[PDB]
C-alpha cells in the first residue's frame, strides 16, 4: 500500500519528491588536516570563509582507521532546504557510506525534520556504481526530481537536474568517488583502497601545497565563497513544481483522475529550449576511439536540445574545440558561418541553462 499511497499523499500536500546528492551538490568534504589548522587561527587568510565549516570523526575499515572530515555547506543551504522542503519531500541518496551520510545529516538536519530517515547510502542502495530512481520509486517515477552534480551516475535520466559541482576546497574532488563505474570488489579490497586514498589526502596536504604556492608567487588566499548555485537551483525547482501542478490539475481533471502529469516529460521540455537549433561538432574533446554520441558531454548537451554531428557534411553551428591546431578547426574557419568555441562555452551554458555569448569563448 505504501508506494501508491505516498504518491497520493504527496499530491494532497501539493509536493513532489526530491532526491538530493551530498558530495559536490550540497556539501564539499575533505580530510586534509590543513583545514583544522586554518580553522584554529583567526588571523589566517582562510579563517573567515571557514567559519561555517563543521567536522566529524569516523572510524573506517577493519582496523578502525579514524579520520576527521571537514564539511563545507554550500552557500544558502539552510534556506534552500527550508524553502524547497515546502514543495518537495526530501531524500538523501549518496555513494558515501551510511555512517558518512548519517554524520552529514546530523549537521544539516539535527532533529530529522527535513529528511527523517529518508537517507540512502552505499550500504543500502544496492549499487556502488550507479543510482536508480527505482530503488525509491520502483513503479511510478512521475513525481521525483533528482539534484546531483553527476549525470553519469543517473545514466542521464530525464528527471535529473545536474548541478555545477561544488568545489570549495580547491583541488579536492569527491572523497566518495572511489568505486563509481566499477565492478564490486571484496570488502577487503574496498577497505584497503579507501584507507589508502584517505591517508594520501592527509599526508599530501593538497590545500597547504596550493596555498603555499599562491603565497610564494584576495588573490593570494586559496579559499573563497563565490558560489550562488543554490539560488539558481531554487528557481528551477520552483518552476518544475509549478508546471507539474498546473499540468496535473489539467490532466487529472480531463481524465477523471485516471491520468497524471510527469516530471520526466516536463523537465526535458524545459531543458530543450536552451540549445535548441545548435548543431555541435567536437574537436579534441572526446578521446580518439571513444564513441561520441554516447559520451557524457554529448548526452548532457543533447538533454538541452543540441544536436551532435560527427563531420561537416551538414555544417554544424558550433565547433567545440580543445586545441586550435586541428584540421577540424581549419576547416570550420575556412568554411565560415561556424562558431569555433572552447569547451567552456558549452559547459558554462549548460550549467546556467542559458546560451552564453560565443564571442566570450573564442579559441587562441
Ligand atoms: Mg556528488
Amino acid at each position: 500500500r505504501l508506494e501508491s499511497e505516498n504518491v497520493k499523499r504527496l499530491r494532497q500536500e501539493k509536493r513532489l519528491s526530491l532526491i538530493v546528492d551530498l558530495d559536490q551538490t550540497i556539501i564539499h568534504a575533505t580530510v586534509d588536516p590543513t583545514v583544522g589548522e586554518w580553522m584554529s587561527d583567526p588571523g589566517n587568510v582562510n579563517y573567515d570563509v571557514l567559519r561555517d565549516v563543521r567536522s566529524f570523526n569516523l572510524q573506517e575499515g577493519p582496523s578502525g582507521y579514524t579520520s576527521c572530515y571537514y564539511i563545507k555547506f554550500r552557500p544558502g543551504l539552510a534556506q534552500f532546504l527550508q524553502k524547497i522542503s515546502e514543495l518537495y519531500e526530501l531524500h538523501i541518496y549518496t555513494m558515501g557510506t551510511k555512517a558518512y551520510a548519517k554524520e552529514v545529516a546530523k549537521i544539516i538536519d539535527p532533529t530529522g525534520k527535513l529528511f527523517q530517515d529518508r537517507v540512502l547510502s552505499a550500504d543500502d542502495s544496492g549499487s556502488l556504481a550507479q543510482k536508480s530512481l527505482r530503488r525509491l520509486f520502483p513503479c511510478d517515477t512521475s513525481m521525483v526530481v533528482v539534484i546531483d552534480d553527476r549525470g553519469d551516475v543517473w545514466d542521464w535520466n530525464p528527471n535529473l537536474i545536474k548541478v555545477v559541482p561544488y568545489e570549495f576546497f580547491v583541488g579536492i574532488g569527491d572523497i566518495n568517488s572511489n568505486f563509481l563505474g566499477s565492478n564490486r570488489e571484496a570488502l577487503e579490497e574496498q577497505n584497503k583502497e579507501r584507507v589508502t586514498a584517505l591517508e594520501l589526502q592527509k599526508s599530501e596536504r593538497p590545500l597547504a601545497k596550493q596555498q603555499n604556492a599562491l603565497l610564494e608567487d584576495p588573490s593570494h588566499t586559496l579559499l573563497h565563497n563565490r558560489d550562488h548555485e543554490l539560488e539558481r537551483l531554487e528557481k528551477v525547482l520552483k518552476d518544475i513544481h509549478a508546471v507539474y501542478y498546473e499540468e496535473e490539475n489539467d490532466i487529472s481533471s480531463r481524465s477523471g483522475n485516471h491520468k497524471h502529469a510527469n516530471v520526466g516529460l516536463i523537465i526535458p521540455k524545459m531543458k530543450q529550449k536552451v540549445l535548441k537549433g545548435c548543431r555541435l561538432l567536437f574537436s579534441g574533446v572526446i578521446p580518439l576511439g571513444v564513441d561520441v554520441l554516447s559520451s557524457d558531454i554529448a548526452k548532457w548537451a543533447m538533454s538541452f536540445g543540441a544536436e551532435v554531428v560527427l563531420d561537416f557534411s551538414v555544417p554544424p553551428t558550433h565547433l567545440i574545440a580543445a586545441k586550435i591546431r586541428t584540421e577540424k578547426v581549419k576547416k570550420a574557419v575556412s568554411m565560415g558561418n561556424i562558431k569555433v568555441v572552447k569547451l567552456n562555452w558549452l559547459t558554462e551554458s549548460l550549467s546556467q541553462w542559458k546560451r552564453l555569448p560565443e564571442s566570450d569563448y573564442l579559441l587562441y
